[PDB]
């Protein structure tokens, strides 16, 4: 409808796949080459389904900060025959707050879904499903089951992936440029 939705659409149409694990279907953001991200609660194993194709997982790393605290991001390298467009230049370098964000989801249950979530707070610490978690972004939208892995964007930046909610608020794990240096 506007330049926020334009940037979100541009990411969704080239840099997402539908990932299926034994824990469900997730929006999965491809970042560069065959490297993608997904919430750690997806419990990625040795095989994952990518757009309903059986795909070997070449590597999966559940990220933690240097306090050994959960960040809720798993970086996955896929044995796929095609690279993602490299979007690492759209990742923020530092922890920050944002105005006027969009949460975008694409699964069997929610195809082509875009939500204007408004102001995003650098919330920091969250007890997420009983697990102490750092680098959490918060937005005041009643997100629901099916949106985990959803991409959070502003105009010009890809800032996080949706990992949870409490019925009134939604929470995303930060994406930082430093997670994807090669």
């Amino acid at each position: 409808m506007g330049p926020g939705f334009d940037f979100a659409q541009a990411i969704m149409k080239k840099n997402t796949v539908i990932a299926r694990t034994e824990k469900g279907e997730f929006t999965m953001l491809g970042v560069y080459d065959r490297v993608a991200v997904i919430p750690t609660h997806a419990s990625v194993g040795e095989i994952i389904y990518i757009n309903d194709v059986e795909t070997r997982v070449l590597d999966a790393c559940a990220l933690r900060d240097l306090t050994d605290t959960n960040l809720e991001i798993t970086i996955v390298k896929l044995d796929r025959n095609q690279k993602f467009r490299d979007i690492r230049h759209f990742l923020p370098r530092c922890e920050d707050d944002y105005n006027d964000a969009v949460l975008s989801v694409h699964t069997s249950k929610f195809p082509n879904m875009y939500i204007p979530v408004g102001q995003v707070t650098n919330y920091g610490f969250l007890n997420l499903g009983g697990t102490p978690t750092h680098r959490i972004l918060m937005y005041n939208f009643p997100t629901r089951a099916g949106q985990c892995g959803g991409v959070v964007t502003t105009t010009g930046k890809v800032i996080g992936i949706h990992v949870g909610g409490n019925g009134a608020q939604g929470f995303a794990a930060m994406l930082l440029h430093s997670y994807f240096t090669d």
